[PDB]
């Protein structure tokens, strides 16, 4: 299972270090440098919730999905894990509730106190 190997083999990437967001990588990328705050990212990505209950992907277009890292556009673990990875590389993140949408949650879409699972390429960034 993807998401039970992750729990149990990925590395924890916060920095309060409370096993909120884990990474393992899946597809190494090309070159040493990785995003900065404020940078437009482009990354194609597949996202389940842990209830089995939904799935979205940007597959869902060609149009890849694009915002500026850093900037809280996103959950916070997005800010945190896709900052960490470098051009074309794919990884899988597995997320507590507190770096995605907490116990309030955002129904009906997410229940409150949600697990989510992500698998994340990076195609590009490039500063604003
Ligand atoms: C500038 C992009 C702004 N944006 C933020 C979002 C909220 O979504 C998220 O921040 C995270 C990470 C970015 C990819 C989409 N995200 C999601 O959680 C998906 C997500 C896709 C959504 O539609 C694509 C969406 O509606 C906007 C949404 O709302 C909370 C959440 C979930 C993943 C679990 C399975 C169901 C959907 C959607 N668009």
């Amino acid at each position: 299972g993807a998401p039970a190997t992750v729990t149990e083999q990925g590395e924890d990437i916060t920095s309060k270090k409370d096993r909120g967001v884990l990474k393992i990588v899946k597809r190494v990328g090309n070159g040493e440098e990785t995003p900065m705050i404020g940078d437009k990212v482009y990354v194609h990505y597949k996202g389940k919730l842990s209830n089995g209950k939904k799935f979205d992907s940007s597959h869902d277009r060609n149009e890849p999905f694009v915002f500026s890292l850093g900037k809280g556009q996103v959950i916070k673990a997005w800010d945190i894990g896709v900052a960490t990875m470098k051009k074309g590389e794919i990884a899988h993140l597995l997320i507590k509730p507190e770096y995605a949408y907490g116990s309030a949650g955002s129904l009906p879409k997410i229940p409150s106190n949600a697990t989510l699972f992500f698998e994340i390429e990076l195609l590009d960034f490039k500063g604003e």
